[PDB]
């Protein structure tokens, strides 16, 4: 049964197992055993946690950042329901004393024993909260729509639970020996070596002598480094760079001096090197996994004597102009006294490539008392090498909290890419964090599965969600579930590009419906938890309703039912194979994030963050927003159609007033104007340039929202942009309508001031973005976009003078 389990995983992980013996590697070894240890510790305490507790873990809430309402509830057992009338106020324990008090009135005749199920959901409501705090009960509000819950008792909670069982002494200057290459070009070759410690190098880059452009080159020769080996920080990075010219670059090729066991390296070494596009200190320390192939350097680290980095104990024992650099080391413990906050800063003075002020330094950061989650996002950049610097943020990190940690999931997962090791802190706390809470555990598991087809993460990514399995088989099969279907949808969407090639949309979407009718793929397509959403629920699929669209990577279009969850289980995936879906995730992220800060102070701009979740090679999912349509679509202006308008640009109108006849209109132009502000800043602000009537949609309800995101940060200075036919809406129909006109005026005014308060957290987070290799996201020029665009560095007097300027700007450019 072992054996099963392990071949499951393989299948899961996209990586069999047995790649990770055939590497005979301490390292992975080490890795694999411990993390297995610490998997099986966590699942052993999950197996044992209280009913309300399981809960958490498995349902985790979905909260919010008087008045009536009609919900509807019933228990498990019967289909009987009770509509009840309840105050959007009501903690959830309420509206339960009232079923059971008519549960025992028809049934003839525990609050504490519930909890309440969303129909047709993973989704629950329970703790002290009132209802309208619960993104469902308050979804619900908003769109008119009965609440439908279900009464679940704590023996059934408790069924589920059961159900998922399983040294200072060396003071010569460093060198190496350069031996020889074996690779390809076209000129004369040379290599260059740089010692680094994050992006600052530890001395200057002694390079190679000039040689003839050969196939299987050889050095033989003494490099030897401006530091001395006694001084080499425990993150050492020796990093090579391979190029040609008469500059022209082939490979590059890092590794650490020390190894995992803190041991500095000796001897020989022969590195797998990787293609170019001169020296890379960010790329990773593990070599070129296609050993045939690749152009490899031999190197020779000497023998220094066994070395090992100094413990703990013995260390303990022992943008700025030149002096003011000098003046903050002065004040470092004055810093570390009364600025504990500019931990970075100071971080960012010490001298790394001096073994006695990394000691000192060292020894204030042990006492350094913890700093803000902010500040400990900020220290998580690739700037801070230091793994007693990384230990540090991990520890000040751990009071996130679930939401926030889910919030800025996507980075950390980026950061592991920095990390010189396989084991390391970051890993044990997602791991720790993933295991403890399963919505984490979900998207954690994708953002690994999803860059499997990568080469220079494989193997991290491949032994963290074997660890994580172990962890958890329950959700192993939960996920294989998802796996299946992606699988089968890949497959069936190859077949639509083969044949509408070939034959008319109608045709092919008939073809693609008898496809799908096949046994094999109903069963695939089915009762399956959304990748977009655990708690989301893909019951049976409807094939009647499904088609793709009839251009470029011909996406499809998913659609699904439920009996047991109504309307509500009325949902769509969208499955996209062929486009990089990261760069849309990212601005679907932020534009998330930015809706999060808004409605912190209390402002809502009806926005609408869809889920779009990358899953493998150029494939993942996003989630459909039902009963909306293009501006373009609409702006085709139909004849034998309601929006049939005399102008054009009453076509718009028209089709929100037909979507929304009597009283009902005012409160659509009123979504549509709330969440036009909050598109036009978000755009504006993070630089995405190209849209137009095609990439915006509408929803019946008035909002409107962004679809098709690929080029941000000004990656075509991108101006703010007010369209004529919105600013016709906003205005609602009229000429001259500065009242409405001005308070959307006013609500672009707050949301742009609330990012700017906010500014940091983009800008830090933005940084560790780095990390992913989004083309759209290399370097400075793009973070400063976002430093420009929040007008980060001025008053807000100052900026949002600035940003009125670019408004009424934008007001000019329409019409
Ligand atoms: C539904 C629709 C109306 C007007 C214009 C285009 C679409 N649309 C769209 C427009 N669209 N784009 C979306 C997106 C995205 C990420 O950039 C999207 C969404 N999340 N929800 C609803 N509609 C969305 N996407 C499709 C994807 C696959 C298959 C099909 C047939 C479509 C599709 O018809």
């Amino acid at each position: 049964v072992k054996k099963l389990i392990n071949s499951q995983i393989s299948l899961l992980i996209g990586k069999g197992l047995h790649e990770f013996d055939s590497l005979r590697d301490p390292e992975v070894n080490d890795f694999r055993t411990k993390m297995r240890q610490f998997c099986e510790e966590a699942a052993a305490h999950r197996q044992q946690l209280g009913w309300v507790e399981w809960l958490q873990y498995s349902f985790p809430l979905q909260l919010e950042p008087n008045r009536a309402l009609l919900v509807n509830v019933k228990f498990e057992g019967s289909e009987e329901s009770f509509t009840f009338q309840v105050s959007t106020k009501d903690m959830p324990l309420a509206l339960m004393a009232c079923a059971l008090r008519k549960k025992a009135t028809v049934f003839r005749q525990q609050p504490e024993e519930y909890a309440l199920q969303v129909n047709g959901r993973h989704e629950y409501l329970y703790g002290n909260y009132p209802l309208c705090h619960f993104q469902y009960i308050c979804s619900c509000l908003h769109s008119g729509l009965t609440p439908h819950l279900t009464m679940v008792h704590s023996s059934s909670i408790l069924a589920m639970r059961d159900e998922q069982s399983n040294l200072w002494s060396l003071e010569q200057p460093f060198s190496i020996e350069l031996i020889e290459g074996r690779k390809v070009n076209a000129m004369k070759l040379v290599v260059q070596a740089g010692l680094f410690h994050g992006n600052e190098m530890l001395c200057k880059t002694v390079s190679s002598s000039e040689v003839n452009v050969c196939s299987e080159p050889v050095w033989k020769q003494r490099l030897e480094f401006d530091i001395s080996v006694c001084d080499l920080p425990r993150m050492a990075r020796l990093c090579f760079a391979l190029y040609a010219v008469v500059d022209c670059p082939i490979a590059w090729a890092n590794l650490m001096l020390f190894d995992y066991k803190d041991q500095l390296k000796t001897g020989e070494r022969c590195l797998y090197m990787w293609p170019s596009v001169l020296l890379n200190p960010a790329g990773t320390v593990r070599g070129n996994p296609n050993t045939e192939s690749a152009a490899a350097l031999v190197i020779y680290l000497p023998e220094v004597a066994p070395v090992y980095f100094p413990a703990l104990e013995k260390i303990l024992e022992l943008e700025l102009y030149e002096h003011e650099k000098d003046l903050v080391w002065k004040m470092r413990h004055e810093v570390q006294e009364h600025f504990p906050e500019a931990l970075a800063r100071l971080l960012l003075v010490t001298k790394w490539n001096k073994h006695e002020d990394v000691a000192q330094m060292l020894y204030l950061l042990c006492s350094w008392p913890e700093l803000p989650v902010l500040s400990a996002l900020e220290l998580l950049d690739f700037s801070f090498p230091d793994c007693y610097v990384g230990s540090f943020a991990i520890k000040s990190l751990r009071k996130l909290t679930d939401d926030e940690l889910f919030q800025y999931l996507l980075q950390l997962v980026q950061v592991l890419k920095y990390e010189s090791y396989l084991d390391c802190e970051l890993t044990k706390f997602l791991l720790g964090r993933a295991l403890a809470n399963r919505k984490i555990g979900h998207f954690l598991f994708w953002h690994l599965r999803s860059e499997m087809h990568v080469p220079s993460v494989a193997l991290r990514f491949g032994l963290i969600m074997e660890a994580y399995c172990r962890g958890s088989t329950h959700h192993m099969k939960v996920l294989m579930k998802q796996g299946e279907a992606l699988s089968k949808l890949k497959a069936l969407n190859d077949f639509v590009k083969v044949s509408s090639q070939k034959t008319t949309k109608p045709q092919t979407k008939e073809m693609m419906h008898m496809c799908m009718r096949q046994e094999t793929y109903m069963e695939a397509l089915s009762h399956l938890q959304s990748p977009l959403d655990p708690s989301t629920l893909l019951e049976e699929v409807c094939v009647e309703q499904c088609t793709f669209m009839d251009s470029k990577m011909k996406p499809l279009w998913i659609m699904y039912s439920s009996e047991e969850a109504g309307s509500a289980g009325n949902v769509g995936i969208i499955f996209k194979n062929g486009d990089d879906l990261r760069q849309d995730m990212l601005t679907l992220q932020m534009i998330q994030l930015m809706d999060v800060l808004w409605k912190q102070e209390g402002l809502d701009l009806r926005m609408t963050p869809y889920g779009c979740l990358p899953t493998g090679d150029r494939t993942g999912l996003i989630e459909v927003v039902l009963h909306s349509d293009t501006i373009a679509n609409i702006q085709l202006n139909k004849s034998n159609m309601a929006a049939t308008a005399a102008f054009n640009k009453d076509a718009l109108l028209n089709w929100l007033k037909s979507k929304n006849p009597g009283e009902a209109l005012d409160r659509a132009i009123e979504e549509f104007t709330l969440s036009c502000a909050g598109y036009c800043v978000a755009t504006y602000v993070l630089g995405i340039g190209d849209r137009h009537s095609d990439n915006i949609m509408i929803r019946e309800s008035g909002q409107l929202f962004h679809i098709d995101f690929g080029h941000f940060l000004g990656n075509f200075r991108v101006p703010f942009i007010l369209t004529y036919d919105f600013v016709h809406v906003i205005q609602q129909g009229k000429t001259n309508n500065s009242e409405k006109f001005e308070r959307f005026r006013g609500y672009c005014e707050r949301a742009y001031t609330i990012l700017r308060r906010h500014g940091l957290l983009f800008l830090h987070l933005f940084a560790l973005m780095r990390a992913a290799g989004l083309p759209e996201l290399s370097c400075s020029k793009d973070i400063q976009y976002l430093k420009d665009s929040l007008a980060l560095g001025k008053t807000e007097e100052e900026a949002l003078k600035h940003f009125r300027v670019k408004f009424n700007e934008a007001l000019r450019e329409s019409w």
